[PDB]
């Protein structure tokens, strides 16, 4: 039932989904082993798609040969994962795990921006991001209780949307819910969050902790591109 | 080196350790397998004991038959764990994992209260806590980035100190650093923190999320004692 209260539904419809333009499809990858919150993720996306005719979803079994083929196409290497697409078009906007806590609002805002295919990034930032031609993966490790984590996840996602808009689609912005991916978090000594890891061509280049303002965050990414 | 800066040392000495009365001994349990931050914990306690002659420590290897005997005596069932004692006397004040983030200040405050063998708990709360005669274990799951988590950990620890003072010593207040104990956190569906689990006689009785004020927190514990 109410993973989303009826009062919440009204707010979501009025303050978020009323701003949608193009149809968005939530492609969710799940599996049978080690998916503690997979059912919650499943029901969340289903309840959200009932609030508007511009939102749809597709549940994919990562364990199947079919799911593996789809994942590869969407550059997904783990499950649970959700990529927010514009009618199936990959925008590099992904969430690994459950978007709980204030990550929920970031999830909704991401849906709107992919739908609008634009962001509120500063002009200078947009110019730089749209010029990036290298494969970049931005991992943003977060925990459910983290006031500033959403800012970092949204920044990574705005970068991905703009690069996709430019026709490159080379930036992957990945929110990673640490509680659900302990081995991955441990790999990067994640304690304080948000912890950001920028990889270029599959190799680590820059790692830092904290939600940095737009200008400083951009600077970090550009420096990793050296 | 500086897990603790020299400026930090001055603050610690002046605002915390200057208030100590009786000697405190930090008994730390470590192991070889799955102790990612064991070395950091080790160096932290060693650096802290250098700031005052009223603080000492003892590193115990949980893997050894000797360490297992000591752990049993200190009611420790996992490693890494640190119990804050008054010259070796068990006060039910434990930390499972690294006291990073603002848990560091809570760690220092706990050292002072065990040293003083008293707390700032309200009179009514003290009266009720000192009367508890049942075995109670309060688990407080936290993450490094969690503004209100320290409040809950300190409340659990103040309860343990008072019950020990009363001559009962039946309350165990356990801070559990979720990142380091994922299996344990998963067992209790820990997402939002702090998540509190109150067990009486080894069995779960009450589970809730959030730092509740003193009165409400006490109410929760008493209700589990029914
Ligand atoms: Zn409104
Ligand atoms: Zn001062």
């Amino acid at each position: 039932m109410g993973l989303i209260s009826d009062a919440d539904k009204k707010v979501i419809k009025e303050e978020f989904f009323s701003k949608m333009v193009n149809p968005v499809k939530l492609i969710v990858f799940v599996r049978k082993d080690h998916c503690q919150y997979c059912d919650q993720l499943k029901q969340l996306v289903q309840e959200l798609s009932e609030l508007t005719d511009k939102l749809s979803y597709e549940i994919v079994d990562f364990d199947t040969p079919e799911g593996k083929e789809l994942a590869k196409r969407y550059r997904i290497d783990r499950a649970p994962a959700t990529t927010i697409t514009q009618d199936g078009k990959d925008f590099g906007v992904r969430y690994f795990g459950l978007p709980a806590g204030h990550e929920f609002a970031a999830f909704l805002e991401d849906i709107v921006d992919v739908s609008r295919e634009e962001t509120n990034l500063m002009d200078e930032t947009k110019q730089a991001i749209r010029n990036i031609d290298q494969d970049v993966r931005i991992l943003v490790f977060v925990t459910p209780t983290c006031p500033y984590c959403p800012l970092a996840v949204r920044m990574a996602h705005k970068f991905a949307i703009e690069n996709t808009k430019a026709g490159k689609g080379k930036i992957l912005g990945d929110m990673v819910e640490a509680i659900e991916y302990p081995e991955w978090a441990d790999q990067y000594n994640v304690m304080a969050v948000p912890k950001i890891v920028i990889q270029v061509n599959g190799e680590d280049r820059v790692e830092f902790e904290g939600a940095y303002p737009e200008k400083m965050f951009l600077e970090k990414l550009l420096s990793a591109l050296s």
